[PDB]
């Protein structure tokens, strides 16, 4: 079968400064609040504003505090794997 809406996504840092999304916390509690020109997630193409990102590298963002999450997050950015929920 095909997952619908729980993707996959890979990203290869190595051509790219930065993700180019802006992430905000309200759990499926951490999402996509826009996507931002010349990064790597949107020249993956792939991921839209309003996803929610529930994983990266098996490191799931539940039970994190934000500055756990940006702290993690910030040390991944090897391929990163990125999980999200699209609803």
């Amino acid at each position: 079968s095909m997952s619908l809406n729980i993707i996959t996504v890979t990203l290869n840092m190595e051509k790219y400064n930065f993700l180019g999304i802006s992430i905000v916390g309200q759990d499926g509690g951490i999402y996509i609040g826009s996507i931002m020109k010349g990064g790597a997630v949107a020249a993956d193409g792939r991921i839209e504003p309003g996803d929610m990102l529930l994983q990266v590298n098996d490191m799931n963002f539940e039970n994190m505090s934000n500055d756990d999450a940006v702290r993690v997050l910030r040390d991944i950015v090897g391929p990163i794997v990125l999980t999200v929920a699209k609803c």
